[PDB]
């Protein structure tokens, strides 16, 4: 599925995404309970992000 960011998230590590509220994260992979892997719609970057920063769908 894809999701919409509810809050800005700033990466703190090289393997993380950085995004702002309302950005879409696509091709989500549920690799962990608290951290998911995804791809930004806006630029194709991929990485980990804390799951509570997004909400699936629109």
């Amino acid at each position: 599925p894809w999701a919409t960011a509810e809050y800005d998230y700033d990466a703190a590590e090289d393997n993380e995404l950085t995004f702002v509220e309302n950005d879409k994260i696509i091709n989500i992979e549920f690799v962990d309970d608290d951290w998911w892997l995804g791809e930004l719609e806006k630029d194709g970057s991929k990485g980990l992000f804390p799951s509570n920063y997004v909400s699936l769908g629109n």
